């Protein structure tokens, strides 16, 4: 049986492993849990017959030439870390993957919720009658609207954007896409039209803010750009917009509002955002449910098996052309 | 050109029209206004030679006998009523015509909005945030679930079935439907899975509802979602409403028994429910369409087409 | 339970499998009769008469009219059936399918010359690139007319769903509303003769006029009834090389043996064989067989 | 100066994958040299170090290749990779490969169903038969003659032409079976296919695209079963599929074949219950317009230093094998 390291923090087998595949998983390979600040600490003999490293731990070059065998590292942290030699795990035809598009679906669903929600009022709907101030249908619905219409628009587009795709194609909406590092032809494979931000900003009735375009725009005047009644959903990073610019758009009346992201979090007690109407409000947990975490597990899995037969990994995402 | 009587019941003209239908009309129809409870108290050279009823009014059988011009009856209000002689129209061959589809998108589309809702927590979630509640990222989470791979269940396949069908589209549920008139194979080619209510209930995490209760609520899953969309009539409502404060189900409703409600009524102290006042269909866009709707069958029928676009009303009369 | 079964042309043997006749007769029980005890207590029938308006009375305690060959093989009592009461359905919607997929048949075809390949291939006069692609063009993306729309329409329509293509459908009984829900763009005669590189047609006289206003690459597929269709004028189209063309239906079937279409080069020909399938005639039974067990509740069909 | 890109596409040409939209943006945007691909070692210094792609396929040698300090990477035209080159010195200086093959997923697939209904309902015989006078109308003629819609599919493969072959099968809301051991199972099922070993797709399929195998994979086959042969005669047992065919076990279409040009002699010509193509079912003129498209979608994402993605990218495993 190959072996593989397991050094997951700050996520962990118990997390990411449903039973059957954690089952499947220990009946395939013999995993020796490992402390993640010490693997150069392990078996001489543990180095090197390892096959793969499950999780993102502290590495060097000593440590790492220690390790001939070593085919990828599967990164269950979304996220890459500048952690160590990239260099020579490349040279080496050392694959690093990641598990971060089980965060997709989770998002994707609960952000058509919110776009439902404004679009039709649902939670002033549930206060008003949860306290007795009904408007009884028809009387309600000065503001209510359909998505199917519609016009949708996406800041940003990758795995979340596309998740987001999905859901949506049971509108037979318009969907118009802003992306830098996607080619026009991948777009409008994926279903969608790719288009200027200022149109998603402007000419749109439901605008996603989706994913980083990068690093870090949309402040007051962004926001006045828009059309009149419109919704604004913000999924990813806070740092990307001016709150209060939103905010302020908002108790104007101008927009109608949604985000599961804040530019503190947790927010002060005693923070604006919690008394405005028009403004759908989220504790950062749009992506966080079990069954996405059980997921990253499966991937892992599907990935090693690949790799075992020779193949290069598909399931979980690559890295390659990052210096950071 | 032709002869058309406008009575239609809540619904006025001005609503169901938009300015370009609207003036259309006339432009297309000689139309007269007429109180819908007063039909038979029209002129007489009226009644003899108009072709078309765009409204629900009731009529006897000395108001239709003097109707031998009178091709179609078009109902601008969902529900056929028990009006008038349902015997001589079916002779004389007149058509009965139903604009109720219009009610399925806004309602399915509201409909998915619950179910998501119900499925993570969204409105709690905001409530919370008011009061400072809280619990961020995954300790809000606990019982969170996502739609996509989840076993979904129907009950009754209106258009209401159809549009729901149509906006699940993009989540790969398995889609369970119970329906006990549509032919089995029908469904089959529509996209859903035709079940005993048995599964439909004790096989699925979110049930919509598109008589029973009680033992049935016992019959569904873990922590499951019932969301209600029509037909108050069909369950026990204290049955669900126990069913919910139990914790053994979540769920939400759109219809009640007493509509408005009780200023009194304790679902609205409820945990574990989501309400709305009867809002999933009435909307001005779904209004809109009735008149275009109603133009589309008309044109139609001038031809001496028997209209394919409303809803028809068979052996339906029994009831 | 009791049913009057007066067939022919169709069988009963060979419009149901074994569990459909197999279930036939363990829910009902059945005639083999004449379409020219009985006359009273009848519910249901599976056939094409003209019987009758006498030997209707007759028969008082019926519901529902089966014709079980597509077309209506008149006269039944017209109008006291409607004034009366019994029901009047087809089963001519098996057709639809079969006719569909041979239609897109035809058009991959004819827009990559398969039977022509296939052709130069057995007599050794094939061109392998590349070079032999030159009018090879792709389905998707591409402006697809059709003209008609009925069951037979829609069929098209779902086999083309994959291909991504704007479709335009002229057709003046269905409201525009009907067709643009249903997935088609709706149109004009013109705008879609005109402006389609495959043109599908499904259900007084298209001629000369017509064939000379088609995009010069297009592709003419011909699916129900000749009779509207200037036979004539489509052959010299094709022949002057302005367009390609395909049709299941002929001016006269069986068409003569020395008629001038069987060495038109640009036209491919089928022998009236688009919806005759074995497996439509047995979904026949089925669809009988489930709507009875509906009209013995009370239900429409 | 624009940065500078190494033409040598041959066998095909920069005449025919580009367009001319297309054409006069790749030289407004580039100093594109255009070079003997027997001989670039030949071309300038000035040139070599500075040379930022290479359009096509050309030997090249650790020597040349130690020569092209700003190379970022080679677009490979044709659709397959060449033993040609030190592969080892690329992927070490992070010098990506790739392939424009997904121009073909389209129009292969295409004609593919097209063999499929050809087969499933005797349209060419049919044709023949017209043309001859004998003749069949519509019913006597329909004896062997199915449909898709209903139908079992299975597929041995499933690369760009699966995915191709599933989008324009979607219509029909048949069950497809395909067996791919490169991809994970759960991305086949997101690709709308229900994953499947080797031998139900071969024994479990009223129709089979292929996308071993010899004359017990043929036996196994359901009595009237089709088989459609779209990549790579390589890995059919020629003679025994002819035997199957011939046997009337399976009817066939291939478009690859054993030796290509074929023969006149060759037997496969004269065999009833097979559709023939000469290796034309991916050759479409905008076939290979998409290839010029493609490779400019790629520069410009490079010259930005991002990683390819509308072309696909040579693993080292796949060059291992």
């Amino acid at each position: 049986r190959p072996l593989a390291i397991s050094a997951p923090e700050p996520r962990s087998l118990d997390l990411i492993f449903s039973d059957e595949a954690r089952a499947a998983l220990h009946s395939k390979y013999e995993i020796v849990e490992a402390d993640p600040e010490n693997i150069a600490g392990l078996g001489d003999d543990i180095l090197g017959r390892a096959r793969y490293i499950i999780g993102q731990p502290p590495l060097s070059a000593e440590t790492l030439a220690r390790m001939p065998a070593l085919r990828s590292i599967l990164n269950v942290e979304s996220n890459l870390l500048n952690n160590m030699p990239y260099e020579v795990l490349f040279q080496r035809g050392i694959h690093v993957v990641t598990t971060g598009q089980v965060f997709a679906e989770p998002v994707a669903e609960i952000g058509l919720g919110f776009a439902l929600a404004l679009a039709r009022g649902i939670v002033d709907a549930d206060i008003a009658f949860q306290e007795g101030t009904e408007l009884w249908g028809g009387e309600g619905n000065a503001s209510a609207r359909l998505i199917a219409g519609s016009e949708i628009g996406i800041v940003g587009f990758g795995d979340l954007g596309k998740a987001l795709r999905r859901v949506l194609s049971g509108f037979r909406a318009r969907i118009r896409v802003f992306d830098p590092w996607l080619p026009r032809s991948m777009l409008e494979e994926n279903g969608v039209e790719p288009a200027s931000l200022e149109d998603v900003l402007t000419k749109s009735d439901f605008i996603f803010v989706v994913a980083a375009v990068t690093s870090e725009f949309l402040g007051a005047e962004a926001f006045s750009s828009m059309r009149r009644g419109a919704a604004f959903i913000l999924l990813s990073r806070a740092d990307v917009v001016d709150f209060d610019a939103l905010m302020a758009a908002v108790s104007s009346g101008h927009i109608v509002a949604a985000s599961d992201v804040y530019p503190e979090e947790p927010l002060p007690l005693d923070h604006p955002v919690r008394s405005l109407k028009g403004f759908i409000r989220s504790a950062h947990r749009a992506g966080a449910l079990d069954s996405a975490f059980k997921k990253m597990g499966d991937m892992v899995l599907e990935d090693m098996d690949l790799m075992d037969r020779g193949l290069p990994p598909m399931r979980c995402k690559r890295a390659e052309r990052e210096t950071v």
